[PDB]
């Protein structure tokens, strides 16, 4: 409570590729199936800002931001945040990675606040950021295991 999601999902690949594809942004409106686009608008050293647009919402609201991350391979973890907070107090949005007997875990962590005079309050954005994270994460999942599986039929067989 409140204003907190926290959604995990374990993919049967190794940490490498899982990580690999998960943080290969350019390629996410391939991955992903909610953005309708994402575009790189620069890169520090360690730090990439970006923008995300998503596909209309229920309302048919098209969402719209520039969010700025740091993603760090030694301890598979990311950091993101929103660079205008817009309707939000904040946001923020951790990812984190380990390797179980099952194969990779996952995990994603938002923690946020809606601005008083914002157009939704934070169990409606709370709802919509686990509904989708939810169906991101299944579709990630699918995705990396049939690159693995395929990558690994084409090893075996040569
Ligand atoms: C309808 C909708 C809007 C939306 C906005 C976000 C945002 O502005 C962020 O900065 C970060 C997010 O994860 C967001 C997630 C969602 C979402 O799942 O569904």
């Amino acid at each position: 409570m409140a204003g907190h999601t926290d959604n995990e999902i374990t993919i049967a690949a190794p940490m490498e590729l899982v990580w690999n594809m998960t943080n290969d942004i350019e390629k996410w409106p391939g991955l992903f199936s909610e953005y309708a686009s994402v575009e790189v608008l620069g890169r520090d050293d360690d730090k990439v800002t970006f923008r995300l647009t998503m596909h209309p919402d229920a309302d048919g609201k098209v969402w719209s931001w520039v969010s700025e991350r740091v993603a760090d391979p030694v301890t598979r973890t990311v950091r993101a945040q929103r660079v205008e907070t817009g309707p939000f107090q904040y946001m923020n949005i951790v990812w984190e990675y380990a390797e179980t007997a099952e194969g990779t875990v996952m995990r994603w962590t938002q923690d946020f606040a809606m601005k008083p005079d914002a157009p939704v309050d934070d169990a409606w954005m709370t709802d919509n950021i686990n509904r989708n994270s939810r169906t991101q994460m299944a579709l990630i999942r699918d995705r990396i295991e049939q690159a693995a599986g395929e990558r690994r039929t084409a090893s075996v067989l040569a």
